[PDB]
């Protein structure tokens, strides 16, 4: 019980603190990169977007629950986590967010972060158009990261 999610004001593309850092965000499964946090990423680094777009074309494990890790600076990675289905709600009004997919992604982030002695930095992942409910998303993050003593910072903006 040593760790707790930290919430601060700011921009997850400008992560706080020291050591190796992984910026985690939720991507869709159709290769779309044009709305929300991805725009903040691409302002600062071309690599996450380009890696993701190449991944979409490769169709090599481009599936819900999969994660691509890209280096953007000395000691800084971005995790492109495929955690939402499509961009818009489906025919029965189900929002794109897939909580099970996000959890699977976070299991892979946990292993990566442990191996690299890293901390996690994120926006309020899933909130907004993906239709995620923070009270649920937060619980998944606590279970998959915080309980293993991986620091997590959520950036409000």
């Amino acid at each position: 019980n040593a760790m707790e999610i930290l919430y601060i004001k700011g921009d997850a593309t400008a992560p706080i603190g020291s050591g190796v850092k992984v910026i985690t965000h939720i991507c869709n499964d159709i290769g779309g990169w044009g709305k929300g946090f991805v725009l903040a990423l691409s302002k600062k680094w071309k690599m996450p977007e380009e890696a993701y777009r190449q991944w979409y074309k490769s169709q090599e494990e481009f599936t819900l629950g999969a994660v691509q890790f890209v280096n953007v600076e000395n000691k800084l990675y971005v995790a492109n986590m495929i955690g939402q289905h499509g961009i818009y709600k489906d025919s029965k009004g189900l929002p794109p967010i897939r909580y099970d997919a996000v959890r699977q992604c976070l299991k892979e982030v946990a292993l990566f972060t442990i191996a690299h002695k890293a901390s996690v930095h994120m926006p309020r992942i899933g909130c907004g158009l993906a239709g995620g409910k923070w009270e649920l998303m937060e619980q998944i993050i606590k279970e998959e990261l915080i309980t293993k003593e991986i620091a997590v910072t959520v950036y409000d903006l």
